[PDB]
């Protein structure tokens, strides 16, 4: 018999809104291609009861916070309920930086040289200790939280200062070498690397708008891609993810590619990046989302 | 008010037996403890409904799949109900071998040398060529599938390695083999930050408490533990599993993140060593959930 598919959007978090637009494409896509689809904004219907409410298999478009952070995969396989996107683990793992660097550098893949900080070590210490435990890693810098509130540092004064703002919504930090750009994005869909997609932002961070600029094409030569692709999809092994996800990756002054963060639930909208990098790749809205679901398994 | 607790216990993984004796016991020390607590078999009660049936806060005392490994955790968060132990991502973390390794390796934290293997490279590969791919590891080997002894072997010969692959690639698609370790075994348990006093495991099995170690080793393997616990971003409580080598080498073998709390169990005799009562341990435990 036919499955009924629920399209989970909306939600509680930050992400609410591009979680509004992300859902109602996916669930335009989904009927298109003759799918039973259902949506259902999380805000008001809970969770807990897509079993009872005669579902039979769960398509993400949540964003941030209680969507890809392994929550609601949790709450998913309790009621055994197959879905799209990475498993419990891949999803919480991607959220927490720190240990995705580690995953990655015990596996050799590259990643900027960091340090990281708690706040014991940070609080049984001065800025004169502090200096010299960063100063192998050169300037300028970005201090930010391990799990938004994070800052560019030019020289030894500005450190401490920015220490501290970090601490107000973490406890484990990372200080980062800074790293020149561009900043590029590769798609993967169950197996597939798509085309990646340069991104320049008007300021130093790609952070939480309507300027930013992207390029697709990227504007890579040939043997630059291949390079990104094959190193894409090592990441996102790496954290064990599957169904489909984005790799986030910088270049460095010296052209090498370092690794930043995987996204296990990617927007959605018409003017998302995996739908552009998508319609490259020569696929339909449409055919995009049939596939995420064939890959639920 | 006071705030009324669900002790979950029970379940339907292999551990249910263990699981009813460990919320048993736990039950009866909330209570001795002045707390207000009600045993839920959670064959019988969803989970889904805590809240709506009244309850403030959950003692896990589940053990395996659905109690340990996060599934669990992520019903409670979006319940938002405070909970005993690890959260999502440390549960779910420490059940993955493979990546606990990982994430050890890169802190500089001492593991076995191991060699992993996938379905992929399985198919791909002679048993010749196998063989060669865990050869810098020497004899013994240990197999085991990378997902929490089920699949796992002690191979001593190379020519054993095949038939102890195919028994593990069964229940995974991910493979560790491991340099044997001549022992003995160690666990360390865990309380919010105080690490309680280590226990000697000489299985075939005798329970040693004290440990015997020097002072001076118990520190180190204290600190250790501590570290091994923080790397993988446990909290709570939490059971750490560690080896010896031949010349006294601590290496790090698992954390385990929902430990058994019955009268035989490992948690509570660390407590017992420690000056406290079980009544004390699971009162403390649960004053650990905010
Ligand atoms: N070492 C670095 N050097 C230069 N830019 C960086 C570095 N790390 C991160 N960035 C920029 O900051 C952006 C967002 O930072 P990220 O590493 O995702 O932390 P975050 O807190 O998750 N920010 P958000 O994307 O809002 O979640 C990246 O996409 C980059 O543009
Ligand atoms: N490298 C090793 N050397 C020697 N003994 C080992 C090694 N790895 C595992 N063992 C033994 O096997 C036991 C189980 O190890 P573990 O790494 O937890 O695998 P497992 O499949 O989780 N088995 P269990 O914990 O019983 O589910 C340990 O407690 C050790 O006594
Ligand atoms: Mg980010
Ligand atoms: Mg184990
Ligand atoms: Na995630
Ligand atoms: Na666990
Ligand atoms: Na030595």
């Amino acid at each position: 018999m036919a499955e009924k598919v629920a399209v989970l959007l909306g939600g509680t978090s930050a992400e609410r809104e591009v979680s509004l637009l992300s859902g109602q494409a996916v669930l335009a896509g989904l009927k298109e291609a003759g799918i039973d689809a259902y949506g259902v904004d999380t805000k008001d219907f809970p969770v807990t009861q897509l079993k009872e409410q005669g579902f039979d298999k769960v398509f993400i478009a949540l964003h941030g916070r209680g969507g890809e952070d392994g929550t609601l995969q949790g709450v998913l396989e309790f009621l055994q309920l197959p879905y799209t996107g990475s498993g419990v683990m891949a999803s919480a793992l991607t959220m927490d930086k720190l240990r995705t660097k580690l995953v990655w550098q015990a596996l050799g893949l590259p990643i900027s040289p960091y340090v990281a900080l708690n706040r014991q070590q940070f609080e049984t210490l001065s800025p004169e200790e502090l200096v010299a435990c960063v100063a192998k890693l050169g300037l300028p810098l970005i201090v930010k939280p391990s799990h938004v509130g994070m800052s560019k540092v030019d020289h030894a004064s500005e450190l401490q200062k920015a220490l501290v703002e970090a601490f107000q919504h973490d406890s484990d930090v990372l200080i980062e070498k800074w790293l020149s750009g561009p900043e590029f994005t590769v798609a993967i869909l169950g197996d597939e690397v798509l085309p990646s997609i340069r991104i320049q932002p008007p300021g130093v961070f790609y952070d939480y708008s309507d300027k930013t600029q992207y390029f697709c094409p990227s504007g890579l030569s040939d043997e630059s891609e291949q390079q990104l692709a094959a190193l894409a999809l090592q990441a996102y092994h790496a954290l064990d993810c599957s169904g489909w996800g984005r790799v986030d990756v910088m270049q460095d002054r010296d052209g090498h590619f370092y690794l930043l963060e995987v996204n296990t639930s990617p927007g959605m909208t018409s003017h998302s990046l995996v739908p552009m990098a998508a319609r490259q790749y020569g696929l339909s809205f449409s055919q995009l989302v049939a596939r995420i679901l064939m890959l639920a398994d």
